[PDB]
């Protein structure tokens, strides 16, 4: 499964995710509402974050 | 000097900044290009961040 990936500061790339089936998109739940991170897997997320986890290639754009 | 303030996850408020003359806006230098934080002062910033520091009330919107 290929997923977009980046931290809040790093650059947005496309990776393969060995051993994972999901991709994630973390976003700010409160305005500004924006994406804070994308990556492999489905991490547990701290408060204030909306977490979306999907299973097809490139689904986390 | 009153400045907007928030972390990447906390809520956006308006604060007074005792003892500071500047407000800051941290942003992502690389796309998505977006604001990651606002607050009192002019902090030193890690790589990948565009830092703007201003001196009038509410200048960091």
């Amino acid at each position: 499964t290929m997923c977009y990936s980046h931290t809040t500061t790093s650059r947005a790339i496309l990776t393969n995710c060995p051993g994972e089936t999901n991709c994630y998109k973390k976003s700010r739940r409160h305005p500004p509402k924006m994406v804070l991170g994308r990556g492999c897997g489905c991490p547990t997320v701290a408060p204030g974050i909306k977490l979306n986890c999907c299973t097809t290639d490139k689904c986390n754009y």
